[PDB]
């Protein structure tokens, strides 16, 4: 075995300098580090090409004996519960059912040829619907009217188009300034996303979600609110009118939510005895249109439908840019929102299973899976959180299951577009609440991060509160600028400790803690585990003054006390030997000598200008009273910061520094010994 | 001498812990933690009334032999001044002249008592008259008629009327906002306004009011602009009226104002010879108004005087409160501004002459004198820059200068108000040009932060920048959030080292800084001077797989290579053993066979549940490959952070950490010896 030991010299600042001369450096001129970059090498523009189109690299390796089955079969139960999402979808945003079917096939196509992340779901998302629906509500209300030809029997068919058109021209937009982004490097703010931050964020855009669902589920008609409060405006609008509902679609909206709930619990229950879950959307679905077909709920009880479903894809539509300027705010929300979301997901996919994602590839997929589907007439998406679960839950390896879920969608609108416009809302609307309680149990992380870290569980409420009362688009940033100030708050709230050294050890460790640290009897150690920057240095200053007991104030006027009632180029020493007479000193109330006073700089990452004038004011003012002052554990960075500022003009200031606690104090008890030597 | 030597056996985790017993603290009940607030002693009560009325403090111990002529002369030399600031400001704010003088009189005197400071003039200020004009032409424009009595021939008096309760109700509002913030205790936000941030708000501002002040000086009639790019706008409204300017007004003010340089150049280069400098102000103003009144240019050249003047103080006005709802946002701006500019001030003045102030009592301060001048006809106000200035050069030591300096004023007003109605307005616009030069030497500040620190440079430049484009009002914000986010980019590139240890000593440097610093063969130290908290986390991980070459991605990549080319409640151990055949290892391309990495965590201040969770993932990870990894300097804290968290759940654990870098390196030497002597 070995024993920790060393024998050297004490290591002040000149002492451990003469010993080490700096090296030479290799200056790369910024002229030849652009030159290696266009060498175009063959493996230099693969890896390009790699990198833009992802297709080309998990394809070609496909592993098909255990990726067929899996993807297949998480394919085709994400297809069957994308129907329904989409669908509901598409009513939010105040937009004709069969353009979320538009919206949930072409970027998926897309996004399988220029997405990363091989787990997750694109398609149509709740929280950018009812944006997109809230701005088109904004621009289009329901007092326009349009003599094209029409008679009075108007059936909106215009407002309609407006709104769609509407819809169009701000998914445009917010495409290209995704796109702008992602070729910007800007996806690099993806990391600013704490984790307990997502999850408030999610679970109030969850709440939001069900608020704005009660309407549907009930049947009562109430005018749509967006903007701040909005949902305790429209919670209070749908109680106020609850009066008025409809008993049949509740009936079955319940009765459908009421089978999702045990199908869901009976596949938990029972997840050994399936070989692949049963899709109990498509059950739901099924068996909704069927009893409404059956009895003709649309007029027998006046229960709405999703109403009719034209078949046939589109033509492309070049669209207008004669909108921009009235959306040009929600089109940058609604990228920024998108953006985040979906690269929380990524993320956290990617981590999950041993992988990892590119935010700016990202982006870049977005922006022209958004901005082509505007050509193709469909409105903003970004990832969906349950529906990815579902894909990823039930097998999901590569990217072909959204490919295959696609593809089912362009059947569902070719040929079975139909067979679905009697489908009540109150099924959607349930299945839609149904699907989002996996958001609802998010709750539990409150103890957690109370018992944890309370500064995350701040973040976290904080995170919700904002994103709830206020709107989704600024609760967002508000929460992203609160978990920034944290850092804040952590650096201004440090721990100051007054440390002790472990006998026949060089362990320094807090007084107050262990009980067998003893302090060295004439020197006190200080140590903040902060930077000294601007907002820090006044808090360090008191804290100093009032932890080690020695604040040179107090002792100035103790010594006038004490002298009031006995009377009945070159540089000045730094510090000042007492002028106080052994007389005087008999009238001088006792304390703890403090001979040398050593600051613990090991913690210190950097500090500023208001840093080094508080420092440089400590030195000399402790000083001033005859008290030596030295710094322990000043790293290169923080040299370099006193350096550069005027701090080191005096250069009989250089010998204060030191490289550890135990070296200031060997240097501290010998300069005291020497001095002790020529005394007598 | 002494050598620095110690010998002691390797400090691990357990081996510390074993040797250290925690103390017992002693708990303070929150319950008898506020009954000893309660005790009512008379010192206790008297240091309240010291703390709230600071008049009662350095009156009593007024040392009149030293602070007798001082006084007195600074409060002359910066009434003299006064009086011109004070009329300047009052017409900035578009009110009538006299409201600048009631304003220059009651808050100074209300100061003298309630004030912590005692090297302030507080009075008008330029910016807090231009915020006040801007409110008081944005709610009562120039087209608003009142049929009381008034004929034809309107004055725009009811205007003026109309404006000046404008004026008083936003006032009353700031001082309660003010009041109500410092008895909240809320003046401990004044530590976030750094040096950088207020130099540049301050050049910012004078900038601003040296624009403001070009209509007065040519005299041309100009519409006043208030809000967003509101200099821009104001400085070509200016330019593009100059057609129109007046001679005589011009030539009068640029006289004045050749004079006043000449006099103030004349005072630096003879401030030996003077015994107090003389009052330039004093003089130019007489010059004026005697050469106004000689030729009568108020008719005879349409050169524009201040007007008249009545004498008289008036009863005090109980305000209304019909207003609060259109100012409460302007009040709570102007409370903000005022308080900052004004704390920041004392704060400098203190440090600079060796005392502190209080903010909480500022805010108390500056909302009683608010409110009650907006009872007494006074428009709001704070410290102001320039006289504050002369106001500390000339000699003064005390608040009682400012009390002579309101009684002089009063005298003005009460005496010889009309003496001074035929003042034209180009000679106070050239005396505020003239005066606002101290702040425009602020530039040298760019060339000094560029050498010094560039990151307050670039803050000095945001604050300068958001201050002169955006309105005032909101610049200050803008850039105390920037100012907030440099701490975050600091934290967010750190300086990432490889370490070498010094022959035959324990000191650890950097491995390409010094030249004679060696590598121990085997072993990779890793070492990043910042947190490691969410926004950290991915940085760290990729610096420590690119900076240390020991990538174990790459590794395994390498090593599937070799073996595909060659072919033709327990827990697992961390380190599970590389099984990888010696006979494949000849077709394993050469490395460094690092067989250890040690993390330095002495500069790591705090751990969140994001660093932990990466923390985790890298031990894993590099433990898959057989490379042992140890934490080197864990704090308290950061110990606390883990043990939070889920990272202890597995026991085995606890030995990977270590209390020094050399700790560390002689347990892996000893672990691999033992692990060499069971080999054979
Ligand atoms: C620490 C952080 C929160 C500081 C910055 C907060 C900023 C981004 C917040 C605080 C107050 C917010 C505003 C509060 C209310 C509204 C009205 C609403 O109809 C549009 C958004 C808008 C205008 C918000 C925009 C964002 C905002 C200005
Ligand atoms: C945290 C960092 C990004 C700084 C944030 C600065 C925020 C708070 C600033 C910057 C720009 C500001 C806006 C600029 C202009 C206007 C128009 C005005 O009629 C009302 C206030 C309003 C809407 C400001 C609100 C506050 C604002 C949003
Ligand atoms: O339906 C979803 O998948 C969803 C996800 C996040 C927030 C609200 C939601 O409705
Ligand atoms: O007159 C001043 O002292 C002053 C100070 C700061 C900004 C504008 C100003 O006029």
């Amino acid at each position: 075995t070995q024993r920790y030991y060393v024998e050297r010299p004490i290591f002040s600042h000149p002492v451990l300098q003469e010993r080490l001369h700096t090296k030479d450096k290799v200056p790369d001129s910024i002229a030849d580090k652009l030159k290696q970059a266009f060498t175009c090498t063959p493996k230099k523009i693969r890896n390009i090409i790699y990198m833009f189109l992802p297709i080309t690299k998990w394809l070609p390796a496909y592993k098909f004996k255990e990726y067929v089955l899996g993807d297949l079969v998480s394919g085709i139960s994400t297809g069957v519960l994308q129907l329904p999402q989409g669908l509901a979808f598409a009513m939010l945003a105040a937009v004709p059912p069969i353009f979320g079917l538009y919206s949930s096939f072409y970027p998926v196509i897309m996004y399988c040829f220029l997405g990363t992340s091989r787990h997750i779901s694109i398609g149509p998302f709740a929280v950018i619907s009812l944006m997109i629906g809230g701005v088109a509500v904004r621009l289009v209300p329901d007092d326009i009217v349009i003599p094209g030809g029409v008679n009075a029997t108007n059936g909106t068919e215009a407002r309609d188009a407006l709104r769609v058109k509407v819809a169009m021209s701000v998914t445009l937009l917010s495409g290209i300034i995704q796109f702008c982004l992602g070729v910007c490097r800007f996806g690099f703010v993806a990391i600013y996303l704490t984790e307990p931050l997502v999850r408030g964020f999610t679970t109030a855009a969850a709440v939001h979600v069900f608020t704005s669902m009660l309407k549907y589920l009930f049947g009562v008609k109430t005018k749509r609110y967006s903007g701040i409060f909005s949902v305790v405006y429209s919670t209070v609008a749908v109680l106020q009118n609850v009066k008025n509902l409809n008993v049949c679609s509740l009936g079955v909206g319940l009765m459908v939510f009421g089978l999702l709930l045990g199908g869901k619990e009976f596949n938990e229950r029972f997840k050994e005895k399936l070989p692949a879950p049963i899709p109990l959307e498509f059950f739901a679905v099924v068996m909704g249109t069927g009893i409404s077909a059956g009895f003709n709920l649309k007029e027998s009880y006046n229960v709405d439908v999703v109403g009719t479903l034209p078949l046939g894809l589109l033509p492309p539509a070049n669209p207008d840019t004669s909108l921009f300027h009235l959306v040009y705010v929600d089109a940058i929300a609604i990228a920024i929102v998108g953006f985040s979301v979906t690269i929380s997901m990524a993320k956290t996919l990617a981590n999950k299973h041993g992988y990892q994602v590119d935010g700016n590839q990202e982006l870049i997929a977005l922006g022209l899976c958004n901005s082509i589907g505007s050509l193709f007439q469909t409105f903003s998406i970004s990832c969906s959180l349950s529906r990815s679960l579902v894909q990823e839950g039930t097998g999901g390896k590569t990217q072909l299951a959204g490919c295959l879920a696609s593809l089912m969608i362009l059947l569902v609108i070719l040929a079975t577009g139909f067979l679905f416009e009697s489908l009540p809302q109150a099924v959607l609307s349930a299945i839609v609440i149904v699907n989002l309680k996996g958001m609802f149990m998010q709750f539990s992380d409150l103890p957690f991060f109370w018992r944890t870290s309370k500064i995350e569980l701040t973040i976290w409420l904080t995170t919700f509160v904002s994103s709830l009362f206020l709107g989704l688009d600024y609760g967002l940033i508000t929460a992203v600028i609160i978990a920034l100030l944290t850092v804040i708050y952590r650096t201004q709230s440090p721990s100051y400790k007054v440390l002790g050294k472990l006998p026949e050890t060089d362990v320094y460790i807090d007084i107050d803690a262990y009980e067998e640290v003893k302090e060295i009897p004439g020197i006190k150690i200080f140590q903040i585990n902060a930077p000294i920057y601007y907002a820090n240095s006044d808090l360090y200053s008191n804290a100093l003054k009032r932890k080690t007991g020695v604040n040179p104030a107090v002792i100035m006027g103790a010594r006038r006390k004490a002298m009031r009632k006995y009377a009945k180029v070159k540089y000045p020493p730094i510090v000042i030997k007492s002028t106080f007479p052994e007389e005087m000193q008999r009238f001088m109330p006792p304390g703890d000598n403090v001979h040398t006073v050593i600051l613990d700089f090991t913690q210190v990452n950097f500090i500023d200008s208001v840093g080094v004038k508080t420092l440089a004011g400590i030195v000399k003012e402790y000083g001033d009273v005859g008290i030596y002052v030295y710094l322990a554990g000043c790293s290169a960075q923080v040299v370099n910061d006193l350096t550069r500022n005027r701090f080191f003009e005096n250069p009989a200031l250089w010998e204060l520094l030191f490289h550890s606690i135990h070296d200031a104090v060997l240097g501290s008890q010998l300069r005291e010994a020497l001095a002790e030597q020529e005394a007598s």
